[PDB]
């Protein structure tokens, strides 16, 4: 997988061509305001050891941070995601996994008008890489699940309890 990341907007000024996971980017650039994925699905972050705001990027060309849904142009680690084949995920209602509960091997643009409640706190991600969203339609700001548990919105990077869409990562084109 491939990406390149350029301090300036419209593919300018200095740049770092990268092919693997980083936990520390700042050696490279000070900031990003263009991107270029030439192959791969990434997780940009924007502190170091992947942590701060997580951006997910497909191939394509992203001219402005504001491409990327960035909060602005820092960007400090990232992670070359997997591909995977199928995508489950249970979707509880309470934190812990308490509570009523939903499966899902799809996208899901607005979760609390889909299913038979609105509240949910905790997830089990059973196959796949999948992004949260903090608002429908795959719009606000955004977390990473990779496979496994996380019962409280504190285990996937979250500040806050709000969520609103829900989409597997599998490749632009």
């Amino acid at each position: 997988g491939k990406i390149t990341f350029y301090e300036d907007r419209g593919f300018q000024g200095r740049h770092y061509e990268c092919s693997t996971d980083h936990s520390n980017l700042q050696p490279y650039f000070s900031r990003c305001n263009s991107v270029r994925v030439d192959s791969g699905c990434w997780m940009l972050y924007e502190q170091p050891n992947f942590t701060g705001c997580q951006y997910f990027l497909r191939r394509g060309d992203y001219p402005d941070y504001q491409q990327w849904m960035g909060f602005s142009d820092s960007v400090r680690s990232c992670r070359l995601i997997p591909h995977s084949s199928s995508h489950r995920i249970r979707i509880y209602e309470r934190e812990d996994y308490r509570g009523q509960m939903v499966e899902i091997t799809d996208d899901c643009p607005h979760l609390q008008d889909r299913f038979h409640f609105s509240d949910f706190h905790s997830f089990h991600v059973m196959e796949g890489y999948w992004v949260l969203y903090e608002m429908p339609n795959y719009r606000g700001r955004q977390y990473l699940l990779r496979p496994g548990e996380y019962r409280r919105y504190h285990d996937w990077g979250a500040m806050n309890a709000r969520v609103g869409s829900l989409r597997r990562i599998m490749d632009f084109y």
